[PDB]
């Protein structure tokens, strides 16, 4: 089973959650993100038993990443599916920062407000070799 | 001397160049991207000189990549003096195509039309093994 889960915005993340998947491989972590290991049966039972599966919850917060969580209160965002799994497993989450405007509280779901707890990373163009291994410390 | 130089536009290109430096590396390649190739001195000459000495000249067309090349009829936009370089060169140039819309020739500097006329590749999120696999094939 993979160690990491990579949760990103597709319209968005997706180059970004790429090359952490890269890196992280690289580096000897197993690696889920949806592209290369979602396979075929019911979508929303694997990608549950996928982020149950990794300790490590690496989340992608590109610009506007979570603007389709807002008020999506019947929880039918997959992001907002997905991190409120994580937090029910008390997986280790790893918010990665990347252009990322920190919302209050006060406009996500009451279920996934605590993912705004976490401590993040800051994704810096300049110094990615840093930022990579600043990633792998905080992975379990 | 480095193989491969990576022109892209930093506000919306920057993973996808720094995910296709990584690729090449790996397949044995040695890449100029400026963040860590370009060091200390007058940057303009060093990246004029460091197109003119790679063969391939990989450029990333992420969505209104050349919208500032567009009037720059003083050539002061850097994308658009990289082009210009590794056209003036007849560098293998390489476009990678990541949603971007492709603009009629009459909109861009008559000294940069000539870059349509190069065959692309278009980055699949889906396959991405299968576009780096393409990319490799057509390097020089
Ligand atoms: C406030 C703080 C500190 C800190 C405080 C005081 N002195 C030293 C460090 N460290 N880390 C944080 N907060 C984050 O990192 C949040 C990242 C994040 C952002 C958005 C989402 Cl939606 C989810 C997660
Ligand atoms: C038209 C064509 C063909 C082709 C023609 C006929 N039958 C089969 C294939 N193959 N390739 C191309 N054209 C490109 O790929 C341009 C890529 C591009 C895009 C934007 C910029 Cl700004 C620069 C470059």
């Amino acid at each position: 089973t993979p160690d990491v889960f990579i949760s990103y915005r597709r319209n968005s993340g997706s180059q970004l959650a790429s090359l952490l998947k890269v890196h992280l491989q690289l580096h000897g972590f197993s690696v889920f993100i949806d592209v290369e290991k979602l396979e075929a049966g019911k979508f929303e039972d694997k990608l549950i038993q996928s982020v149950m599966g990794a300790r490590n919850f690496v989340l992608v917060l590109s610009p506007g990443a979570l603007d389709k969580c807002m008020q999506d209160h019947d929880c039918k965002d997959w992001v907002h599916k997905e991190i409120v799994t994580a937090l029910s497993c008390g997986k280790n989450i790893v918010p990665i920062i990347d252009g990322f405007e920190w919302p209050e509280p006060q406009v996500l779901p009451e279920d996934m407000q605590a993912v705004l707890t976490f401590n993040g990373i800051k994704w810096s163009h300049e110094y990615q070799e840093a930022t990579i291994e600043k990633i792998i410390r905080f992975l379990q």
